[PDB]
């Protein structure tokens, strides 16, 4: 049949791509081609409009199998060709060794790090449910799309997928349909050596529906029926067990050797001949297959055409909601939304930046409907919920509704991070956030790094940023954490010092379209600073206290800016004149003009950094660095600061030593470099 | 009864400790005091010998409940007193806000970061099984101890515990007995808002045995019976469901408010009066309770006394094994074990450091029985198994035996990290390791940081360290990873350049007693260097190529040392004389004398660093830094190096620019500082 020919075409494109590269993973593509064929036939998508908001989404969580995904996208006429497949895994190609949403048309997310994709799918489905609950009306199914995920044994072993699957079951996400490639093979061999759990029983314990397909090597009728069955179960996510043979058809099928290395040339020849292809030909695309696939594309395009008319009719009947939806699909925030940001003066009371964050969220959530977010079981400590909002829950629970805006993630930081990526990936201008303690953002590093690589505007509300948290002690107090994330490309790491800086941090986080944000916020109260503003803090770094005859400039962040200002007063008594720079985001600062940056960190004056955590990175901005490069302590926070000499007198002492160290030396800005 | 009085004493000590600090967590201690009393009565331990190798181990995975643990340790006469309890959460005390093994006598591991402790318990149990299989003989039960773990809903939500529980079930670890505090309350309120899974059904799916105690607020008889039942099930770990009331007895019992803040003074008064205590008294210790507990200590000490005689008799009957066991319990490696380390010359072939690592392990595993380790489903890529060894598996599977030395962790990096901490915590000189790709060590950051804080000599075999891995691309290629771990206190991060350096890295990792190691290893082949040796590389940094008239020194690590040597030749043609420093471990280097370090990084010469990842940290050792501060690419590795100008000519160009930048400037060593 043409279906059989399509499946063979997919299999052989994937194997030929791997062969051309002499690198990559043929096994799972061979095993999953029947399922991929069946799922893509059920999916609604437009290869010529990858951003249609009511498309079904597909996620390849087992991202190493990407030769499969690329083959589907090529066959369906996405902006990806056979010539791109011939450049699989080659420098600069549109067919990288794992899929990247920034590079591959039709890749919704970036996968390859196991476990992430299924969690991203949970997020896409969460967003779809929230979006549909917000906009759909009688006779106006604006959003009714599904989220299809392929995953393997590796994803099922990674703890992040357990977190997300538990939560997805709790959230009754009926439009999520995941497919487990049950092939009993991972890199170390049989799953019998390390993975003997009853996966199906575990998924039932989370509240998922199960469908089993015992011969997924051939039975596309049963795979299609499993999708139909899943669609009838509207209050549970579904796991479809696909029992497959890894490398199906290969001489080496059912072995770990077929997982991750090119097939032998003679193996590829026998594959081709057994399936009716020419063993002398590579990258064959039978025109029957193209035609069949084009039929499905044409049908899908007519569905999108009708959706566009539905949307026009919706704007007529529901003018307010229609305009809001249009704005969001155009990628634009509400006009002058930022007028809602709180502004402070130096006469206002001291406030912890976690509390300032709560206040910002309380003002901006009502103004910007595309903001949703949650906390990983730290809502009353992170202060991440705006009073009066309702939680995102299935209405059946009585605990919230899908139109809700606040997500109870539970103690699941890693899944929260990957779910945030999925919510961003959904689109419709979602600006989504997740709260935990800064030290436990580290639990989610796998996902955070992908936020940066994927260019997703997600936001971590990362409270309890330092030894300032006090008694919980060194297991809770960040040391390395800011250095880690600042060293990752494309992460804005805001550490606001006061009310105005906190508003600037949120302005940046919400306006972001391509850069994830981490907001490092305090437990302890900080004063409102003389000289701060949203405008100045929006530059990432700025001169807080200008001293035209400075003997030294002190550059600081967050809680240490007030400390630097107090140190300036101590220094004045010692006959030393200091300026103060506040550097609430190093990335934003780095992006300013060379002239702007030199106005903040000039030549001809020693510069001392002060921040109560690692000194790594700080030499970009300073000549000497006062930081904390050891673990913290359990005690009252002011006593910990005193112990480590983060006091006005301790900073002044180090400032004075810095001035003395550079006496009779020529000093140039830390911004200067040889190349 | 005296049991009832003991339980009340425990509860009130915990509440009084929290009250004195005006900080901490009274709820879980109140709820778990009956279970703690029952478990400690079943446990064998010596408060006067915390290192007795056949003790039962206890782990508080819900570490915030540590006022409970501290109360038990005080009551049993560990080196922790009521005066220490009065200093709960105070700077410098032996009663920190979360338990720390370095500070608290009787704390086996450091908990507080949720999910870790249960995984550490899996590791303690894994080690006990391996140890018993290695040493026990007929009539000589050298090791027969149990591992008892308390955990709460938070630990059960964290994905790391799912990973470890799946693996523990697979491994049939019958001496692991975990207790779930089923109190239906977390920080965000009822578990109904985020955690509605059937926990018991999930644990059955992993192959655990279950015992349910429906009234764990009072029924210590049933808790004791549950332990007895668990001990009869020798081929499954057991989860005991303890249905408790959080804050049992408090006016605020069964609420989230009792989780994490001090009780009201009037609440504490009514607690005391309802249980027969004086509401005017704090830190009461009824002498009946002390006496009862001392009886159990005396019995346990007699058990240890008999164990010591068993051990003496074992040494008589099994002289070889007895001497080996004695050596290990004394914390000493085999005499001259390091003579097994491979040594190379510059005439030897180029080899990838992953392969050099395999060769080291192949030579040292037969020489050092206390080495065990594994990989997170990357055995044939990390090259972490010595040929001829058998896997750690229950013999019932036919796949290995408990005497085995190689662990199939599956795709479970985070649990692998926390399990490694447990294996180290067991003691008996275990030197244990875990393989994955360097980029995915980041999945385990929660555990890695605890290795450092806990001072455990664990080792990550972290291959595929850079863009040198090639085609798998940017989702697999580290950028930030070394900076992250180098910025964490107390992590040795070795990045060996060649055969001799790889042997030095292992010498350090195996000899370690207080410092975790990460070995960053290559996929790609590297040449044997002229000038390398185990002796020189053991200093962490050393002069590879000495140039007495150097215009510049190039400091590099790993794969970039050979690059620097090739750049030196290019520079010679441009009339520039370079020296080369190899810096295989920055921590080890930092610990050398000031004079040694200055001999490597002298005054009066510009120093350029070269390493194909983040430049963070490098200003400690260099004036200018050539690194990679953007994500990588999918392509053939040499082409990626060329793209980013990590070539002999690209390094030479930057070296020449560095020399020019410092012309007519006075240059001092980067080792100098103002304070
Ligand atoms: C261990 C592996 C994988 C084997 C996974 O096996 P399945 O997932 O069972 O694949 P199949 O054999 O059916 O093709 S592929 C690469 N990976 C290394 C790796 C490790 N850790 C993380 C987080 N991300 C990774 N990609
Ligand atoms: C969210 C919480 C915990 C609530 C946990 O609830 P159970 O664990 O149910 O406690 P119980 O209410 O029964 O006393 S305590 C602190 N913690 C923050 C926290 C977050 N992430 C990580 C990794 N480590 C942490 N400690
Ligand atoms: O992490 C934990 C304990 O392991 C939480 O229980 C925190 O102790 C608490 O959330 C801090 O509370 P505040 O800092 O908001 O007072
Ligand atoms: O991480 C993955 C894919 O997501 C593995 O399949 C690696 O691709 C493989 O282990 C690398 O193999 P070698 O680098 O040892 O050739
Ligand atoms: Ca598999
Ligand atoms: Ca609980």
């Amino acid at each position: 049949s043409v279906d059989q020919k399509a499946i063979s075409t997919i299999r052989l494109l994937a194997v030929d791509a791997v062969a051309a590269a002499n690198s990559g993973h043929p096994g799972a593509p061979l095993g999953l081609a029947p399922a991929a064929h069946a799922v893509f036939k059920k999916m609604r998508f437009n290869p010529k409009d990858t951003k249609w908001i009511n498309r079904d989404r597909f996620v390849l969580s087992n991202g190493h199998a990407c030769a499969l995904l690329y083959s589907m996208l090529v066959l369906y006429g996405y902006d990806l060709t056979v010539e791109d497949l011939k450049k699989f895994r080659q420098l600069g190609s549109k067919t990288p060794g794992h899929p990247e949403n920034t590079d591959v048309p039709g890749a919704e997310v970036t996968t390859g790090p196991l476990g992430q994709g299924i969690c991203n799918g949970v997020g896409i489905a969460l967003a779809q449910a929230q979006f549909a609950a917000t906009y759909n009306k009688p006779d106006f199914p604006i959003s009714d799309s599904y989220t299809y995920v392929f995953l393997g044994d590796g994803c099922l072993m990674e703890g992040v997928s357990s977190e997300a699957s538990s939560l997805a079951g709790h959230l009754q996400l009926g439009n999520l349909i995941a497919f487990w490639d049950d092939n009993k093979i991972s890199i170390d061999g049989s799953t019998e050596v390390a993975f003997t759990e009853d996966v199906i029983a575990r998924y039932k314990s989370y509240g998922w529906h199960i469908v089993e397909v015992s011969d997924a090597d051939t039975d596309i009728t049963a795979i299609a029926a499993a999708i139909d069955e899943a669609k009838k179960v509207t209050n549970k996510p579904t796991l479809v067990r696909l029992t497959t043979t890894i490398g199906f058809g290969s001489l080496a099928q059912g072995t770990h050797g077929v997982h991750g290395a090119p097939l032998k040339a003679d193996d590829i020849k026998q594959l081709k001949t057994k399936w009716g292809f020419n063993p002398e030909e590579s990258f064959a695309v039978p025109a029957e297959v193209t035609a069949s696939y084009n039929e499905h594309v044409a049908e899908n395009q007519k569905i999108q055409q009708q959706w566009n008319e539905l949307f026009a009719a919706y704007k007529q009947k529901y003018p307010e909601l229609g305009a809001e939806l249009q704005r969001r699909l155009d990628g634009k925030l509400p006009e002058n939304w930022d007028k809602a940001l709180p502004v402070y003066t130096p006469a206002d009371a001291a406030v912890a930046t976690r509390k300032l964050s709560e206040i910002v969220l309380s003002k901006i959530i009502p103004e910007v409907p595309e903001i949703i977010g949650g906390s990983a079981d730290l809502t009353p400590s992170n202060l991440t919920k705006a009073k009066g909002t309702v939680d995102f829950q299935p209405a059946a629970t009585g605990l919230g509704d899908y139109s809700g805006r606040y997500i109870r993630y539970g103690v699941r930081e890693h899944a929260m991070g990957a779910i945030m990526n999925g919510i961003a990936a959904f689109g419709a201008n979602y600006k989504n956030y997740g709260g935990t303690f800064l030290n436990f953002v580290s639990y989610a590093a796998g996902a955070v790094r992908l936020s940066a690589l994927s260019e997703f505007p997600i936001t971590w509300v990362a409270t309890h940023d330092s030894i300032g948290l006090g008694e919980d002690g060194p297991t809770h107090q960040p040391i390395e954490t800011l250095a880690h994330f600042r060293a990752t490309p494309n992460i804005s790491v805001w550490r606001p010092a006061d009310g105005n800086e906190t508003s600037a941090a949120y302005k940046s986080a919400i306006e972001s379209t391509h850069t994830p944000h981490i907001l490092a916020l305090t437990r302890q109260n900080l004063p409102q600073l003389e000289g701060s503003s949203i405008e100045k803090a929006s530059k990432g770094g700025y001169t807080l206290v200008q001293q035209d005859k400075a003997d030294i400039i002190i550059v600081a962040t967050g809680s240490e800016v007030s400390l630097a200002v107090d140190a300036l007063k101590v220094l004045e008594g010692q006959g030393i004149k200091a300026g103060v720079v506040s550097l609430p985001d190093q990335l934003t600062f780095d992006k300013q003009s060379e002239e702007y940056k030199l106005s903040v960190l000039p030549d001809g004056v020693p510069i001392l950094s002060v921040e109560v955590m690692s000194t790594f990175g700080w030499s970009k901005y300073s000549h000497q660095q006062f930081g904390l490069n050891r673990f913290g302590a359990s005690g009252k926070a002011p006593e910990i600061f005193k112990l480590f000499e983060f006091t006005p007198e301790g900073v002044a002492e180090r400032a004075a030593k810095t001035v003395a160290f550079y006496k009779g030396k020529d000093v140039v800005s830390p911004l200067r470099s040889a190349f």
